[PDB]
């Protein structure tokens, strides 16, 4: 037997960061997740037991801690890139890093109509992630994305003319309900390095603030024809909105609520034009996915 | 051996409500998770299998969404009330029905600075409940409740002056990080019906609005001596502002956000008034509980 | 204002204690979750900001660790009664401790037939749970129970003859699916003090064991006409079995699973006596609960 | 733009399928959760509204339970490769389906030494997964998979000899806890149907049953250098053990359990020989990887 593949490091690394501005008073919070896994010359400790060749995830730990101390956390593009290369420069033997990043919302609190200086609010457990692959000798990919984007729309969603065989139950409908769970991932292109990251740092804030208001604005203006149509709306504008994004992936789940037939109980009308009253449906969901890229 | 207490019912009934106003193309949607549980006159279901004093926890499901179609929804306390009473009044050998009520947030999208008419999104996990107890001859009790309010704020709380003895490490401190997740009740007095409840309509949202705005604002504005003293703050001031209201009740965990001495690394200054990143601790944490009422 | 009630102190704290025979080489682990809620004369760190009458609950914290050091952690009631017990003693102005623990499982593992030394299994989320309420003055009273225990019988379950009217669209049925997650709290008779406690320390493992088969055993035999003619079966078993305890707690979930009527398609049959496969219905669930006690 | 990769289908649909033995009156069940998601010709129905060529989710989610009234439900890799041959073979114009199972258990009960014939168990969350790619042309690919198996011993485990730096604090040991949840999967070579799969049939559950026992086994046997180290006996041997599998992958967090030094109370001894009572850590966790191919 052979190591065909190996990675290793430290997952759920909780991170909070503060900035204090001396001047104005105001504080500003970062709360991230982190994990990283480190790829290289380490096949000797699986096969050997050779432990010399192991950065003790203990020690990935550290230099999280370190590396955001030193480091601006913001955008979580730019400090996934530094922490990436941090090991691939550091340790001769590992020749990839793979950084995940998670980024909680803390959003300042309005308080009498003005915002408060130091108290923050999670509104939605949405969150802002990336995920950075850094590659000696091949530079920095970089992947973007949101999630946990839950959304309703009450009418305005249509599906019909579907294939219909002996397997087919379901009605064709031109009035339905429909909500999702938002995950979209924008790709970069591949990065040299370092310095070229650095040179993009205002795109990554822009991008993901025109992914969300494009994705909310399409969601309640599409009358949709099916997940599948207003997705890849959603996927078209982004991509003509930001040259440097190669593609566009979403995934979203249809989430369904069902018409309650009252009919057995005194004749009452809650179905078609009539439904005022449904089931949201746990299990089982539609799950609906596409990639789009540049022609 | 002898039936001391018993009770019996649904539990996670999952109910979707939209309202649509013909005159303005506006539709509103309510989503709530609603138990039922009966007492009364059953115990021998329990001891002599005797199924025909038995109200099927199935029918009790469909009572919930016949009840929903044919009542508004809103304030829950309202709803809660009515769906309550219909048990207690439609059998006669039920006693007291317990209504447990969790209403999740959608909240009205703006897309481009305006309202949308059809449009929502799910902004936090923050809930609004009602527990309504209704017993037959002792009237309609209601306890009304937010949870899941999640706040963090990066200075001005405080804690020091605690006992010391030969079990504390704690040091004391005067500018901590305090974060929290608000759960927060209050009682109402005992209403004597349906028509009672129906009269005082207005103060159930005023009253949610007002506990929501004064946890907000006594958690940013107070400089905190500790968790004890500033959810006593809050409490008192619900109650000043609500006369129909005899208790208020908050349960506050205390989120640790711990320091991270990395002197040993460089003499990297990241303690006291050089405090940047921090750990934050999943587990454990404090639990602190108040019960305030009237002198 | 004034406080009417109030509690606090240290949640989620996790426990592992090994303990070695040196004679046999044999170790034994036990894991724990514990939450300690204090009581008494702290009405001042509420209204005044007195934290001079706080013991800090990162004391508790520790409190929790040295306890364990120094005493046995099983059976969970002594563990559970001496923690309590502790905090009333040593503090003049603290008149109750509250105590409540999760025992996990790490089960031996068998490796070739024979149990191993020093390795264990987590099998299955069921856990052992006390609930201690030490209260100065008024002795030690104790809830035992068990949880999580998830079950399922293919058939010898039935529901019928249960009140019908224009509510009810459940058909009566001879032969279905239990399942369900058990809840079971057995109450003992109060404690005077820790010498009491100590005196009946055998009973406490034997009659978490007789819970559990006699739970197991009635479910698996009984012809059952209902939750509530089986689960009343259960309780009235254990109290025979056991003097010293004086009530019997059951709080059942009916989680259900539907048939699925295949006949749309080519004549299928799936239902009844020809019912093969069916759908788990994640929610809504029948909750079914009752208190057993003596004549 | 273009759609450069698609899928879409159904998610999270529970099943459980009952075998009834007439002659010995023995029942045995079987319960699941199914992922099926389908790609082909469907570019047009996100590109141009093209609804004709979806084969509905809702349609896929029958089709799930008319292929499990009709056929064996076990082996999961035999259920899941006719499955996903249903829709190559019915549907033109899909390509590739892509089958999810995860296996939930239902444990015999024994009641008084004796199997009983319908009553079952869920003796933990450890689950059996396949998945399936069955793609027109090319075959069927199976990974199979434990999940959820989570196992702690309490010494004969070590970690020293580690690379140590400037970013190292992490002190060498001779003895410590390790606990971990395994994730495990073995890949197939690849099958050319239908009927390779099911010539290979019994070699699904006993493959499954030596992978199971290898990862135990090792576990509870290797005095192990490190986690590394010991994952690559397991994968060592299963491979040795199944010629027909190409690889194995296992994934593991490394579940930490901190020493605690409570000598600064009283001189209380609880570190290095003297450690009893340890703080088990929910985050962070070390994570290790590595897939095992043959030479
Ligand atoms: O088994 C281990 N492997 C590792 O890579 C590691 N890093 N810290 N502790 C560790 N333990
Ligand atoms: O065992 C049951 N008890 C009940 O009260 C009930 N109501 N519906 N189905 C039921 N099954
Ligand atoms: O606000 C606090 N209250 C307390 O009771 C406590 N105990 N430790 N830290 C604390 N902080
Ligand atoms: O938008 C939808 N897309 C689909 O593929 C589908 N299948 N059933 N309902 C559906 N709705
Ligand atoms: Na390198
Ligand atoms: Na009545
Ligand atoms: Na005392
Ligand atoms: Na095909």
């Amino acid at each position: 037997s052979a190591v065909k593949a190996a990675r290793y490091g430290k997952d759920n690394v909780r991170v909070y960061k503060v900035h204090k501005d001396e001047k104005t008073g105001v504080q500003t919070v970062y709360e991230m997740t982190v994990c990283v896994l480190l790829e290289g010359e380490i096949e000797t400790s699986y096969t050997k037991a050779d432990n010399s060749v192991i950065v003790a995830t203990d020690s990935i730990k550290n230099t999280i801690y370190i590396t955001a101390k030193q480091n601006p956390v913001t955008p979580p593009e730019l400090f996934g890139s530094i922490l990436g290369t941090h090991f691939i420069e550091k340790y001769n033997h590992i020749h990839a890093a793979h950084v995940n990043i998670v980024c909680h919302r803390w959003t300042r609190m309005d308080i009498d109509g003005k915002p408060h200086p130091h108290s923050f609010i999670r509104d939605s457990e949405e969150k802002r992630n990336v995920q950075v692959d850094v590659v000696e000798g091949k530079g920095i990919d970089i992947k973007s994305s949101l999630s946990g984007l839950t959304v309703l729309k009450s009418t305005n969603s249509q599906f019909w003319g579907f294939l219909r065989d002996e397997y087919t139950t379901l009605k064709e409908t031109w009035d339905r309900i429909l909500s999702t769970d938002v995950d979209a991932t924008w790709q970069w292109k591949n990065f040299s390095g370092l310095q070229e990251v650095r040179s993009h740092v205002p795109k990554f804030d822009a991008t993901w603030a025109t992914a969300r208001e494009v994705t909310l604005k399409t969601f309640a203006e599409d009358n949709s024809a099916s997940v599948q149509a207003t997705m890849y709306k959603m996927a078209e504008q982004i991509l003509a909105r930001q040259q440097l994004i190669e593609t566009v992936e979403y995934s979203l789940p249809n989430k369904h609520y069902f018409e309650i037939d009252l009919s057995w109980h005194k004749g009452l009308q809650n179905t078609g034009k009539n439904a005022e009253v449904f089931a949201p449906q746990s299990d089982p969901n539609g799950l609906i996915k596409c990639t789009v890229g540049r022609s």
